[PDB]
């Protein structure tokens, strides 16, 4: 039960948070003193940090048999999470205020370990799913603006 | 049974309505005094509110390692619902009058909660499905013209 | 058994017809006095009435946050039906005469209700399927030329 | 058992033939006096007779609400059949002679009815499938050059 | 058991070989006096001999209703086989020598019949698959340079 | 149990390593004196060594019936491995240091045999998967810069 960082952990217990609007979100992310919680999370796919290949081959080089490339312009991907549709909840009202405002906010993912994943982004997709025998779900996707504060930066 | 907004709800009981043609559809959407009902709904997929990424990178900036973007020109998606084919019903006759007229009308989705979802759009697709052992179904898709009155605007 | 238009119906009993070549197919479609029948129908997918979105955004407008569009140039889709391969039947001989002539003819779909669906189009695809244990099937697809006489125009 | 053209038939018994090289293949196709047989047919998909839509809308016309098109440049599709790999058979040797020569030959499909399907085309694909527990199969595809002699031209 | 060419055969027993580097690979392919063997073959998909359609329609022709084409620039496809990963085997060392040299070599497929399939090509893909409970597999794909010596040329 | 190179082996026991930063990674790859280990590997797909086809057909040649090509500009593919998410592990911290630095490092795959696979590349993708009943997984993909030291170069 005591959270081991060196040991693998199950995903059960992951929580989401959104910054309430103070300064310096990346400083002290392990305190929830100013983070609203998005309860009732069904599933969550974090962003995929990709990178564009940059071509590094000249005409003058001698070894033209194998492709030579280098990393360039890394980009944080999209984070997609599905919640239970609760319109009266303050979190979801703040979420669509975020959508209709267009600003980039800082959202945190708190894992069962003593580690957090802080990203800054703007929401780019909001949808719903209505089924007779299932709870109404709200699917949200956020596009990041770069420079994430990964958990292993501590 | 009393409709809790803060609590998650099942999708069973969702209904559809179309504005009969008075003024100000977004004002007082919780009264059905001027909304015709589209009965016998098989399934319903509401619109997906998406947004186009806007590039915000200049040559003069110093941090060119991570992509920086911002929300731009948000768009409401398509709403697709399937009904049971009832040509004599006034609702479906009004629906194909809507299709053959081309105007943009206001349609409402009433959830089992005390909340409504009002959109304005024009129908862009109408089809049928004929099967020996199943009821004839009419599939309809509506493209929205923007500025939806989401349920959490209250 | 008496055909209720206001009530939903099962698809069993749908029939197909082709105009024998008199005038005004859209007038009095509920009489089969001049319509040949295409018997032995396996399955039938009617046309999908779609529409192209027309852009309505100017530079001068103030609200450039949400996409504004309008319906434009509606088009009837393709109708695809599969019959049992009967080369000696007059209907299928007339069907390939239709294919090899290129003219646009009026075909009717008669539902179990007291309603009909009349379209005008030209056949654009004719194929076969040969299997050891199944009857030989002839698949036909017709592209419409517009202005269908839907059932709810009565 | 006596072959009824007006009645539907099962696909079992379909055979393939290739013209040995006399004149006028379309004349008298119901005699096998000069047609070699391709025995051991696993499956066979005949050609799909498609047609390209030709645009018929002018600026001067009044009805610009519905798309108006017309048939144009009909094309016979590809016929794909799989045989059992028998290199010593005269039929398959003639088939790869056909492939390596490039000429367009006339091949006939004889259905269990008293009807035949004669096409003229050139083979465009020849492959194999090697599996431990299955017979080696040779898959062949032929592209047609147009004007097929369908069975219902009699 | 005696290999019948006119009769269909099962695929079990197919073997692969690579030319050791003498002259005239297409002459006498039924002798393994100078062919190294690639043992432990899991599966093998031979090349697909395709052909590009060449347009033969002029403006002057009278029959412009059906597409007329002709075979042009036939091409042998890719041959893809998977072996068991045996780095110490001389065959696989020769195979990656082939890959890192770039030359086009002649490889033979020996079927359970008394027939062989000789192709000339260069390897264009080499990969691996590591699974806990399965043997490590090496997948290889070879692109041919044309003019195969099919088995029925005898 | 004694590792046979000539004999096929199961994939169980494959390990991953990253160079700690000395010189000449390709020299003596069978010693782990300066290689950090990436423990808890779920699955691993090594790179696929592909090659681009180079056209070798001139107008002057006589044989224009079959495509003639030759190997050109071979490229090592992407290597994708999934680990158990252990942020406190030195290996994963070094891995995201690698990602945020952009340099190309040498990573080794040690098979159950006495053979190693050394590649040089830069990481281009890092993602996560959060599930309630499964361990949190970190998926990593590395793009190679060419000239791999395959196991059969010994």
């Amino acid at each position: 039960m005591p959270t081991p960082n060196p040991l693998p952990v199950k995903g059960a217990g992951t929580t989401l948070w959104v910054y309430k609007g103070n300064g310096d979100p990346y400083a002290n992310p392990l305190s929830d003193v100013d983070w609203s919680r998005l309860a009732k999370v069904k599933d969550l796919t974090p962003g995929e940090l990709t990178a564009e290949s940059y071509d590094d081959s000249y005409l003058d080089d001698e070894d033209a048999d194998w492709t030579a490339t280098g990393q360039g312009q890394k980009s944080a991907g999209d984070t997609s999470f599905t919640l239970a549709w609760m319109p009266g909840e303050q979190g979801q009202q703040a979420l669509l205020a975020w959508f209709n405002e267009g600003d980039t906010r800082a959202y945190k993912i708190r894992f069962p370990n003593g580690t957090v994943d802080v990203f800054r982004g703007w929401v780019s997709s909001i949808g719903k799913a209505v089924t007779a025998k299932e709870v109404i779900t709200r699917t949200v996707k956020v596009t990041n603006v770069g420079r994430p504060s990964m958990a292993e930066d501590r």
